[PDB]
């Protein structure tokens, strides 16, 4: 069959992955539908030595649409829509290097693609049969983002905040937030909005059933 | 010869003090001078009982709640300043959460600026202000500034800072500060960076002090 | 000899048109005159396809969404007005949800006011404005004004009005209009009733037109 | 035993009664705790013929603290806290008349007292062992209030709105909203905030159990 591709966007630490996890979990509550969640973060571009030098100095914008391998995203997603098995790269964010190992993703009935810029490119955007944007208060997101980067990346607090003000927040307002208008459903308060998520799940189930 | 009281509000680390400072500096650049004094709501915290200080040590005291401040003393102080009287302002030790014996003498001035997250909360205090300004700054910009302020305090954990913010500061802002925003004369987006708005406010103050243009 | 463009935003029935009207009237009272024209975003709705009009008849078309407006035509029109050109403005029939054949000629002016709930949404349009104002009015005050406007339309059900508001108008305001509020130079609480704020804005406009005080 | 008195306040159509119903319903989910919900609207004062004339002309403020029989409220609530059976008046809002029939309320383990001005009087406020304030967007509340009054009171639309602007909204900002500072828990989004309500229920259960 043909997979049902769902695109999920939203600002940093807005709860995109939590909303996808909730969707899969509620899909199984109601044979079973196979569901897989993909992340745009897996498709960061391979950096040159100069770009990696700027990144280690905190001078590379990883929130700009150019930072993502949009060509690899488009090709991976188009092969999924045609029902094939694909290989997903494994990107190391602490070292800014795409690892050699890949992850095999077998065909599923529903595929969720989440990322801060999932709706930016028009070609990938037209592949999504449903599009969701996760909305969360900017300070709530920042404090999640700060705790997340302190532990998962081991970075300094002052350097996290200066990176946020320099790159993350401006790129959100210039590149991510405008893609909100392409969303079929906008979800305020993220995964805690179980009412909205339940409507989305019921909509997904009715499209697959008939 | 009546002091001109200006109330300044806005969320934590929105720029209330910087806006007050910019107004003071701009008022002096166009002097042909004016006595200007700045008061802060943070000087009027209540003295905590030993029961309350115990909860405070466990991070279970809401310092952002209206009850945390001496609203009676705020009103009495600002009313006397309005009448041209000289007032005594307490000094508050935040480590001890108590008031030192020494007070600060504050003399009347041409312009008195009072800044506070809850400056507009009480109706009696709000009516004392002949001009009211609200500083509107992005929440994540404010949180970044607020974290850097609090973290400079020695032995103040970051996860303690962020959890106090999520539990007390953000809810108190939404529930007690934001409903008063409607009462301002002018709302200043982006804080002290908004000089077109601040220049208009300063020009309006100069013309009130001069009895006209 | 360049027209001075002012962008005005704020939620539904916040007072955008009244604020524009008050600015026009106050600019003429202190003339020693200035040509001022007012444009509205509601003139730039897109023509609806027969598929879209069908959903509109079932109350399932979002007229508050950014896609409902001709952003290309808005930008092209305001860019030509900025250059001092004369523009043709469409006329929109709301019953038919289509554009009449007749257009309205709009000549350049000293001051051009553009008002719209989504006036600041697009970055290209937002940068054309040399001054940006946001009108901040209580939501229940706005809803009361909005219901009385819509209910005067013949055969327009009240429960249809309120459900269109809850489904489309309020969410679009929170998700598309409010994030642009930060870009305004001045935020006007309580709308056209705020004459201290409006007087400051008018005085600032007069001084830009005069090249100084 | 002694009943556990809970006071619930909030603006018009904020969901106060819906929050009380949800609390009772979740209390029984977890012998059983007997719970009763009382409404401040039952204790409107008996109007004189002149006051009733102004009310029929739309010139009486039913949102002012003086409109409620605070003496009867205090006495009814104090007798409840001492464990007695009380009689609750039955007020007719369309006619502004207290009916002669009363409702018998037998002792319960938990008593919820909801009303726009439940925390206004300090004497009634000190009787509440827990205090809750329900927060909801003003336009959401107005549209609920409008539909509610169109049907339950049969009033004209223009007269509902003018009453709201003249009395309801100003009295909310002057009398109701300031009592928010007495609340132990503030509930944004009303009954839809099942996370906050669950914490309240668990707190109630732990106070009753031990
Ligand atoms: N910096 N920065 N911001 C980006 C994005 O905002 C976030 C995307 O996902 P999200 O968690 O915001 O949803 O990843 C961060 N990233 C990317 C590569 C790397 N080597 N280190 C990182 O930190
Ligand atoms: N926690 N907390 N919040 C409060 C207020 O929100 C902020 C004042 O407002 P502002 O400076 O943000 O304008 O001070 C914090 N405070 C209070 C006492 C203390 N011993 N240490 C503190 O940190
Ligand atoms: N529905 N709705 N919302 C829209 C907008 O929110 C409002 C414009 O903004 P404003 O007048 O509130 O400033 O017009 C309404 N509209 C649009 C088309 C039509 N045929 N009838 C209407 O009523
Ligand atoms: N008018 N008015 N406002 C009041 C209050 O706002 C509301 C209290 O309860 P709430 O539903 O706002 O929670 O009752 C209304 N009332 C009272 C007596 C009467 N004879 N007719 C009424 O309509
Ligand atoms: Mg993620
Ligand atoms: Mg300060
Ligand atoms: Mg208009
Ligand atoms: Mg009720």
């Amino acid at each position: 069959g043909e997979p049902f591709l769902i695109g999920v966007s939203g600002g940093t630490a807005s709860g995109k992955s939590s909303v996808c996890a909730k969707i899969v979990q509620l899909l199984g509550q109601n044979r079973q539908k196979q569901v897989v969640i993909l992340s745009q973060d897996s498709f960061y571009r391979v950096l040159t030595s100069e770009q990696k030098a700027k990144a280690l100095k905190g001078q590379f914008n990883f929130d700009h649409p150019d930072a993502f391998d949009n060509e690899l995203i488009l090709k991976t997603l188009k092969e999924i829509t045609e029902g094939k098995t694909v290989q997903i790269p494994v990107y190391d964010f602490v070292s800014h290097s795409r690892k050699e190992e890949t992850v095999t993703v077998y065909p599923a009935d529903v595929v969720l693609f989440e990322g801060i810029l999932a709706f930016y490119s028009q070609e990938v955007r037209d592949l999504f049969q449903m599009k969701l944007f996760v909305d969360t208060d900017a300070d709530t997101r920042l404090s999640r983002r700060v705790l997340r980067d302190i532990s998962e990346r081991g970075r300094d607090l002052e350097q996290i905040l200066s990176q946020y003000i320099t790159f993350v927040k401006p790129a959100f307002e210039e590149f991510c937030l405008p893609t909100k208008k392409y969303a079929d459903v906008i979800i305020p308060r993220g995964a805690d909005n179980l009412v909205a998520i339940n409507l989305i799940v019921q909509h997904i189930q009715d499209i697959l059933n008939g």
